[PDB]
């Protein structure tokens, strides 16, 4: 007669593919890729002739077999795919095989494979849209958002956008190589502990807890693998399948690095070590190069060279290069992205018109034009023109876009930027025609989080009421909030300025828009970015 | 600075004192009791000075402290109490102590301190009861219940007891020792893979899979030390710590050991099995001997001796000597109970009017009296007395109660014997005066699990219905169901013979009452035995 019906023993049924170590602070051993999962079942025989051989099935295909030599047996085999898998144990013998009821188990990988969809409800005020403009509409969200923000994955309203970007990846490197972190407490050392036995120049995590193991929605239990902001973006990804997630590298204070990459051993190791960070992290699109800026004038006053244009045209050859690489490995498109300065003083420091053909998207960060940091000269901070006052003001968005066109580069290339936060001032004074921009300020305006900057949550909230002055300068396209008694004055876009920018990217025949930052919007911002470029609702 | 406040990394906290090895099918490796549990805790420090030592504190207390020296580390230490523990990792300096938050770690136990209270709702027809009259209520629960008959531990209408004995611990022994087992499909076999490697006349369990390892309510993480009935009984012990589980020894079929104890070298080992069972298994409260019976005529023809009451009553005394002794080391009150025979030809094998000094409960069998054994003596299988057709009837409860009596056993160690099934026959014919008991059968009437037994629950459902007929004999004190057409008939308690029963134990000062078996009732026989014997509702 065949053999009894085995019973799966109790133990362990979640396995990965890329194992965590959960106590090990130092990128290098933080994270280990196997090439396959190392997966074990045992199982008892409480009744029967125990056959002769021994087999653990997965959705009904042999993942090992053996000898059957007791009445309790274990098997060790490996998995090299990640999903969620019935397994079974059969015992067979000459007259016949029995199998055992099946268990599920789980095999982990980080393209997501093994999680459910993270399809979240749409909160505050954001409203559905349909990507079917072919227009870029992109966000970047903040690996340390997730702390005072308060703002998680699970809040994205991932459904309308095409592109959501993950600021930052850092490069690694200690004194003189990321000094512009000191400015932050704790953040350098923070690397540095992130960084530990690993190479200067290649990339790294900075706040592992914040991306791997904070436990959120959806990532919870003990022996979920990947949790923090990397395993909410992998089940992102199992609910939207084309959403493009690009890892950001840069930033203005991560940005250091790159001003040595004019040495092509480090610039070698850089692309090496992306390579390998796309190959660990499966749920990433490309990369997106954020360095500010070629040229230097960005936090560390000491950096700076003009041989950055160059360094960065071949950085992103060799990038686009070791992605095309990729791509033809995995069958996956990869892209190549990258954030760059608004102002023409810095895009003339830069040959786009070469670099493009190695991009995806040129990101225009056509915002904080004007800010805090320069409390005599006002202006609007992400204006589409120059205002009535000043129609030769230098740093406005037509400006950057003309800018790279006059340079040759093709308009479709260009997405231009959106602010989910405003920049301002405080005491503004000796102002002319009621115009406060034309005074001067004796401060920076108090910030949601930081000084002179406010979500644009907050200036809808609270600064839409009471005192404040509320105007929208339709020569410039901008909307501005000024509270006379205290000389407060901010500067932002709302839906109108949105509409007038998503209005010329398809005038212009543009590649969409993105903004800065997706935790600081209630929902205007995102949806005047969708309809202006003619997204349908729903 | 005080240090960096550390954050225990993810890991396991499910933790016990005696393991289980959940690929093992015989006792000797299915459960090891260890002095205490080996517990784990490792933990990272993301931000800040490390400190100069680590502490791991439980409750605020600690139980590990070494070095601390870097962003990680690991403790491993011991734990010799089960219960809940709220988990923090200190780490400390000349300047201060910086605690983690708490993580809750489990350390199980088989005293269930680990688990929760397993309280569940009456079903059935059971009513609320409450231990108030002083006297014994009891009931057995068999461990193949939870197959066919589909009937676990939550099902137990516990709070209406205040003994719940489990049927039934096999003590190991293959050819000659444990025929009886072998009329019985697969259940020799069973109990020579639980005792492979274990010596004859030691305790162990015939089924560990229901035993111990399936799913049941309030035990069905993978994780979870004790699941099937031990489980469950733990975490009902934890819901009523004055019920008395009783791991009873023996019954019809595991009773043929018994009869080699006249040995004292096997009757010592015995002995010695008990008491480590009992301390490996702390929900239970002593032991319930069920050797049926002394002198023979149980389920082996071949078995049984004029030396049986004499092995009887030293056994006794040696189980009470050792249950003394367990007694004083742990502080608790342990019992020594056993089920008889109520036929008085068996009554006057053994002493009991000396046994009784070692016994906190004598549980009488006063059912069986007779079945489908016999198709030609028919009778009342549990009535109180005889019947007005034979005055004469050897086999009633009180004459056994009466055969104890005159031994001169005490009455208030004397339980009562309720049926929670019935026995019968089919074909029953040439009966005079509409008695069928007076005719002969042909078979045994068609049972619910097997030939000639019928569940109560069986009888009020189907068979108090349609043509059978219902007669209660008031003079025997015994109802009974007669299907004219086929000539099945039915002898069982119901209701109201339990109430006289009841009444019977009261008037006669006797101990209380139990019954056979809880899976089979609906809740009105165990109703009336709460009701009868005084106990306040509610
Ligand atoms: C003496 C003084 O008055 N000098 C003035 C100049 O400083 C000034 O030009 C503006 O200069 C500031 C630097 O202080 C600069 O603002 C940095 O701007 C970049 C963007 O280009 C920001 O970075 C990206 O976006 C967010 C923030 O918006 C970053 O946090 C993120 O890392 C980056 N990624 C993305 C995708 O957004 C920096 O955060 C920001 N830093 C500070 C300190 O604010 C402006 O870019 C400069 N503008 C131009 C047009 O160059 C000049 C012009 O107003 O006036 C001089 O007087
Ligand atoms: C030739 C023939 O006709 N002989 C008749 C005799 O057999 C007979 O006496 C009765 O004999 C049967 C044995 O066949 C016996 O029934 C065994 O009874 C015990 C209880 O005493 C049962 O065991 C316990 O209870 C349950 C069952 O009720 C068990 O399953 C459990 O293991 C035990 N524990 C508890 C706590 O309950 C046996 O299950 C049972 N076995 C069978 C096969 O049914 C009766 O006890 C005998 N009665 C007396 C009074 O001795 C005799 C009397 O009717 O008639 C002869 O003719």
């Amino acid at each position: 007669a065949a053999p009894g019906k085995p019973t799966i023993a109790w133990g362990n049924t979640k396995f990965a593919i890329v194992e965590v170590d959960q106590a090990a602070t130092a990128y290098n051993n933080l994270v280990k890729v196997k090439n396959a999962a190392d997966v074990s079942v045992s199982w008892n025989l409480w009744n029967g002739d125990t056959g002769t051989t021994a087999k653990v099935l997965l959705n009904g295909k042999e993942a090992w077999s053996g000898p059957s030599t007791g009445s309790s047996g274990t098997a060790n085999f490996k998995v090299n795919k990640g999903g969620r898998y019935q397994m079974q144990v059969a015992l067979c013998n000459a007259d016949g095989c029995t199998a055992s009821d099946a268990t599920e188990i789980v095999v982990a990988d980080t393209d997501g494979s093994h999680l459910a969809p993270l399809k979240e409800p749409l909160l505050e005020k954001n409203k559905p849209y349909k990507q079917n403009s072919g227009k870029v509409v992109g966000s970047y969200f903040v690996e340390w958002g997730v702390y005072g923000r308060n703002f998680t994955v699970d809040k994205i309203p991932a459904q309308n956008l095409t592109h959501l970007l993950y600021g930052f990846i850092p490069i690694c490197g200690g004194n003189g190589i990321n000094d512009s972190l000191k400015e932050i407490e704790g953040s350098f050392q923070a690397l540095q502990r992130s960084c530990q036995g690993r190479e200067d120049f290649k990339v790294s995590i900075h706040d592992p807890f914040a991306a791997l193991q904070k436990a959120q929605k959806g990532v919870t239990a003990w022996d979920d693998p990947y949790k923090g902001n990397f395993g909410q973006l992998m089940a992102l990804k199992q609910a939207h399948p084309d959403l493009k997630i690009l890892p950001s590298i840069g930033g203005w204070t991560l940005s250091d690095p790159f001003f040595f990459m004019g040495d092509k051993v480090k610039r070698d190791r850089f692309v090496g070590s992306v390579k390998e960070f796309l190959q660990t992290w499966k749920f990433f699109d490309g990369v997106d190069i954020d360095w500010e800026f070629p040229g230097g004038k960005g936090a560390n006053p000491n950096l700076g060279s003009p041989q950055d244009g160059e360094t960065y045209v071949l950085l992103m050859k060799e990038l686009r290069a070791m992605l095309d690489q990729l791509s033809v490995e995995t069958g996956r498109k990869y892209e190549l992205t990258s954030a760059i300065s608004a102002g023409k003083d810095k895009i003339d420091k830069v040959a786009y018109n070469v670099a493009q053909n190695s991009m995806d998207h040129i990101f225009l960060m056509s915002y904080a034009f004007y800010g805090a940091f320069d409390l005599k000269n006002l202006g609007h901070q992400t204006a589409l023109n120059a205002p009535a006052w000043k129609p030769d003001t230098a740093y406005t968005t037509v400006n950057g876009v003309n800018a790279l066109l006059a340079q040759g580069v093709k308009p479709g290339k260009i997405v231009v930027g959106t602010a989910m936060y405003g920049r301002g001032w405080t005491g503004v004074n000796g102002y002319q025609n009621n115009i406060p921009f034309t005074g001067t300020a004796t401060g920076p305006v108090k910030g949601t989080w930081e000084n002179g900057i406010v979500d644009y949550r907050q200036i809808a909230g609270q600064f839409m009421s009471g005192e404040w002055q509320y105007t929208y300068d339709a020569t410039a396209e901008a909307p501005y909030v000024f509270k006379p008694s205290t000389g407060d004055l901010i500067t932002f876009d709302d839906a109108r300025s949105v509409q007038a920018k998503g209005k010329y990217v398809l005038d212009k025949q543009l590649g969409g828009l993105f903004s800065w930052e997706i935790d600081a919007d209630n929902g205007d911002i995102l949806n005047s970015m969708n309809a202006s470029l003619g997204n349908s609702a729903g």
